[PDB]
């Protein structure tokens, strides 16, 4: 190609105009084969210049200046400038060196951390380069591990700047796209390790059915299989096949009423023990890989190994999907350790991800993350999580930053794994945060106190966790649209508030907001309430323009930075003037898609929402005050239209269009309401609530009314008051 | 002993007085040259005001009028008159409002809670705006002092506090623009009434006398040292005070012992923002709330 | 030297740049030819409009293809070039390792102004004598980021006038010039005074230099050079011997409020010393804590 360079032992291709695979060989032959990391290299052709000499070269593209001066690379042979001005002296890249600005990615796992871990690096750099290494083994066509690169380095500098999606979604082109989730993904799992019957799992499903709470996905833990009566000789009980009879006699039945009751099925697999001689399958297994039964080799775990990887899919895993199991929970955390030095993760997601299409459509796993291009074999898992408000502050920046690496679907256990301390209201904050992330599953730890029904809590912890549970159903349509739209284009679910808004220094200042899809932005609170307000808060920045909050309406107008406060109840969710955000209006009813969908309109804007679907594409356009729906196929569904506060069409079938120019734009919401709510939960003086109350009804100048809180002895009680005047300004 | 001599000097008498210690002699020069040079202007500046206090006296003798008046004799039905137990009326064209607390050394300024009434204020020093009707916390360095007055405020002051003369050859007739005014100065053998109505202010004396008359509006000295009774139209004249937010924002910040990355983003957001309510959401995310209150008394003034 | 610049027409001639393709000549302080053209085409020019010498401010690390540090390059070269249009003449720049006083002065940078950057700083000069680097320029008052005191910034001004250079220097902040006139009456009057005393002091500091020249003396010392079987010599970390004849200890801590006094604990050696300012006597030897105004500095002369 025109776009392949080679000099001295180098091999430079220049893939678009900011991203270059560098290369080193040693014997003059260069890779060509696929990696674990790298699935494409087919780039259409970009233009740049050269400067050769004898003894150096250099490439210029519109974003870079890439220097070889010959000789093993070294940070003084290898050498890069960006183009760009966003540091004083830190636009040189330098060969094995590290520089500032890396945005960061991700990590394997949560396990055992409370609060905060240090991540890897992502392609995303304030600065405006990052380069990613591939230091993983080559593929076969078909995708087998082929053993060493003949690149013995082997890099791609990425040189965007600020340019955020546009680096995703080349990283996608280089590494695959993310593939399509099943719409079942999307919905509420439940997820408990304990040691449940058919009878007793069975009852708690018939039990959320008849609290009103929406579930996708049964999640049946490691009790499922033989724990304590694995005889001692064979070591522990954590890596198991055999159903344990007692709780199971029928695995076949109580699968096919899971079935019945429209929920898939998953297993937890703790693969590192492999097959030993007590297993159900290991008669099979044995004959297979012609182990010495006498003595009762085991089958132990090696996912380098063809003839394991068959028997394990074909014989292990075989029977238990022929019982009816969908889809596995890969749950390994015994190490990076194999033969080939390949990460046992990593082969374990490749091929069981591989594995788990040839009985369902576009069908998941549930593991760790196992690297850059990892994202190919969703979802994310990131496990064993401490149980603390830590964790939980944590827990939205994680999400939001994985996207800088393209690993956009991690699920959390929602509400912690295990450890930590009770405090209902961190499980209902943490519940409210998972609503609104790529995955609603609910988990937890051995404890008898760990639960995450929500008849667990009082009823007021209680209803408000059934009420977003519900929510999370509502939000399929958006969701399932965003996934197809993941797979097709490369963008992310969730956005850290840079990629919207690179060049605003307020949107690397708010580590856990975040876009959500194309219409809504989200600030959750992770921090305790202030007992004194019973309200929790966090700081929002409002980009130029109208926000309205999700859900009462309250206003706010941008660009601001702002403290919200917020019921325990209550989650700071925003979209913009001229938001369109479907809703399923029959979360609760079992259908494989909506029949009914709510149209939610934001007034003040024009707006325009595409709802992709299996099996079609609805427009919802409104411009000029004039609402639009159109489809590519018809259908029996019917419309319901929420402009602002007022339901105006109810369950209209077809396309159609409604004027809404002669209709109440206004919200609800106002300023005398809220802030007697507010006064009225306060743990404060009645003398002082009284003052505020007569006060701000009788002073009527704005700048007098924000002059009378500043004079108040409780600085967090102005913060609250103040964001009332900013919203009622 | 400087906040005390400012409070004094807006006293009915101001006596310098101490104990028998080697150590508290109220001597000017025992402190260090800034304590020494702002006692030494207080000092002046209470010469400047005997025209107004003598006057003020002969109205206490005369009318049975305090001097010092609690705000609650001027503003009895309003509660604020009777929560600011330190502010007063100082005769009937200055509200002071002394600062009698050690100041907050990041800031570098002491601060007092002004209830001001309906109506447009002005620091009687500075020009410095506020309006009523609010209860606003002021702060001011250890050199400077809360006094106020209304739009069409008059307040005469001796020229030559220092030349010793039985009455004044020189008084300046200090103008707060705004609204209309009048003063009548009382003396022991004359009175001096200075009428300020639509914009013309005169003055006029029951007796002549070679006394020379300095006028001074808002910012500007207009007349210098007019002799006998007059007349002069200020309608074409600069009404406006200096007084600004960006000059006396820098001043604040470059005082405070507070870190200089906090005073940059302060200077430049608040510069960069152009809407006031935006400007006051920015100083409201501040962590030092003592800060966000200084910050908040200018951009109530600025409003 | 990149191509906007006003001399790169030149240096792009000299080093057969692509100019059409805006080819830069980057830094290359291994190659002769760049040197050269560094020196003759691009600081020539500004030498002919009148710059007497280069201030050297390198902070990009220390890759060569050579695995020389570039700023050891910068400062031998520099150095040898400046000796070309005066003599004596010096550069600014960062420590380069042993060897590198042969390129004074030093220049140690980006300070936090912060008490303990002044606290750090005494025991930094006099300890450097120890590697031979004895013409370390500190930012006065500190440089950057940190917090405003007035008393600092003339606690630091204080320390600078009995350092080895007294170059006042601050960052890009509206809010911190080292004017006297920045601050109030008092510290301007103390600054000035010490600036004035600086000035005083140079016939002083350039016979010293001629000695540190000759004789190999630092102009600052640690108290060991004088004392080294006197425990009490390791245990006055900011205190030092400045020239022969004066014994200085800074105050390097806020005042206690009380007092209206900063202090430091003072080594008093055997003999009889006196303030170099107010004549105050001490009988050494002794360690004794010694209390200042602000205004005022520990500096101490022996009898004779
Ligand atoms: O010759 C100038 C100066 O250089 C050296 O010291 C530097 C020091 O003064 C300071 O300078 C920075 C600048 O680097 C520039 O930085 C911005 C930053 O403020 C922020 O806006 O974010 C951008 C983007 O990331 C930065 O690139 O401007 C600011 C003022 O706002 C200056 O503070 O910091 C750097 C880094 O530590 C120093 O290299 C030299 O030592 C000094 O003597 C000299 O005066």
């Amino acid at each position: 190609n025109n776009n392949i360079i080679k000099f001295d032992k180098a091999r430079f291709t220049v893939l678009t105009e900011h991203l270059i695979r560098i290369e080193y060989s040693e014997t003059g032959e260069f890779e060509e084969r696929m990696t674990q990391m790298v699935q494409n290299r087919e780039f259409s052709e970009v233009n740049f210049d050269i400067i050769e000499k004898e003894e150096t070269i250099e490439i210029i593209t519109s974003t870079v200046h890439l220097y070889y001066n010959g000789g093993e690379f070294t940070n003084a042979s290898l050498f890069a400038d960006v183009k760009f001005n966003f540091s004083v002296y830190s636009n040189r890249w330098y060969f094995g060196e590290k520089s500032d600005g890396n945005l960061k990615g991700t990590t394997r796992t949560l396990d055992m951390i409370d609060g905060e871990c240090p991540l890897e690096d992502g392609i995303m750099s304030k600065n405006g380069f990052a380069v990613l290494a591939d230091k993983g083994k080559v593929l076969t066509e078909v995708g087998d591990i082929a053993g060493n690169s003949v690149s013995t380095i082997d890099l791609y500098l990425f040189a965007y700047g600020r340019d955020y999606r546009q680096a995703l979604k080349d990283f996608y082109q280089l590494t695959g796209n993310t593939p399509k989730l099943p719409r079942f993904a999307l919905g509420n799992w439940w997820s408990r390790y304990y040691d449940y019957s058919d009878k007793s799992y069975l009852a708690l499903m018939d039990k959320f059915t008849d609290k009103k709470v929406p579930l996708s996905v049964s999640v049946i833990d490691m009790d499922w299989h033989k724990v304590s009566e694995v005889p001692s000789r064979f070591g522990s009980g954590w890596t198991g096949y055999s159903w344990n009879k007692k709780l199971f006699p029928n695995p076949e039945n109580f699968i096919d009423e899971l079935h019945q009751r429209k929920l898939k099925v998953t297993l937890n697999d703790h693969p590192a023990d492999g097959i030993r001689a007590f297993e159900d399958p290991y008669p099979q297994v044995a004959q297979t890989l012609d182990l010495n039964t006498e003595l009762e080799e085991a089958a132990k775990f090696d996912f380098d190994n063809l003839k394991f990887r068959k028997a394990y899919f074909e014989e292990v895993h075989g029977p238990l999907e022929k019982e009816g199991v969908d889809f596995w929970w890969i749950d390994w955390q015994q190490g990076a350790i194999s033969k080939s030095g390949v990460d046992p993760l990593w082969l374990l997601n490749h091929y069981q991800y591989q594995n788990a299409q040839k009985k369902h459509k576009n069908n998941i796993i549930l593991s760790r993350y196992a690297g850059p291009g990892s994202h190919r074999y969703p979802l994310g898992f990131s496990g064993a999580s401490v149980i603390s408000w830590a964790s939980l502050d944590f827990q939205p920046y994680f999400t939001s930053t994985a996207s800088n690496i393209g690993y956009t679907w991690w699920s959390h256990d929602i509400g912690g794994h295990m450890q930590g301390y009770k405090d209902a209201e961190l499980s209902l904050r943490w519940l409210q945060f998972g609503v609104f992330s790529p995955i609603n599953r609910l988990h937890s730890s051995k404890s008898e106190f760990t639960s995450k029904e929500p008849w667990h809590f009082d009823a007021v912890i209680e209803q408000s966790m059934i009420d977003f549970l519900q929510l999370r159903h509502q939000l399929i349509p958006y969701l399932y649209s965003a996934n197809l739209i993941t797979a097709s284009e490369g963008r992310a679910l969730v956005e850290p508030l840079y990629y919207e808004y690179p060049m605003e220094e307020e949107a690397y200042q708010h580590r856990n907001q975040y876009l959500f899809g194309e219409q809504l932005m989200v600030a959750p609170i992770t921090e305790k309430m202030n007992s004194l307000l019973q309200m929790g808060s966090v700081e929002v920045w409002f980009p130029e323009g109208t926000w309205y909050d999700f859900f009462s309406g309250q206003p706010y107008d941008g660009k601001v930075s702002l403290k919200v406060y917020r019921e325990i109840t209550e989650m700071p969710v925003f979209a913009k003037a001229g938001a369109i955000i479907p809703l399923d209006k029959n979360p609760l009813k079992k259908e494989e898609i909506p029949s009914e969908i709510i149209w939610k309109i934001f007034p003040g804007a024009d707006g325009e929402y595409l709802l992709l679907e299996e099996d079609n594409e609805t427009k919802a356009e409104f411009v000029n005050g004039i609402f639009t729906v159109t489809s590519k196929k018809e259908s029996s569904r019917k419309h319901t239209i929420i402009y602002g506060e007022h339901e105006i069409v109810s369950a209209k079938r077809g396309e159609f269009s409604i004027d809404l120019n002669g209709k109440e734009e206004n919200f609800d919401w106002n300023f005398s309401t809220a802030l007697f709510r507010r006064l009225d939960i306060a743990e404060i003086s009645y003398e002082q609530k009284d003052e505020i109350l007569q006060q701000l009804s009788l002073i009527e100048e704005h700048e007098k009314q924000v002059a009378f809180i500043k004079t108040n002895e409780n600085q967090e009680l102005q913060n609250s008051l103040f964001e009332l005047l900013y919203s009622g300004k």
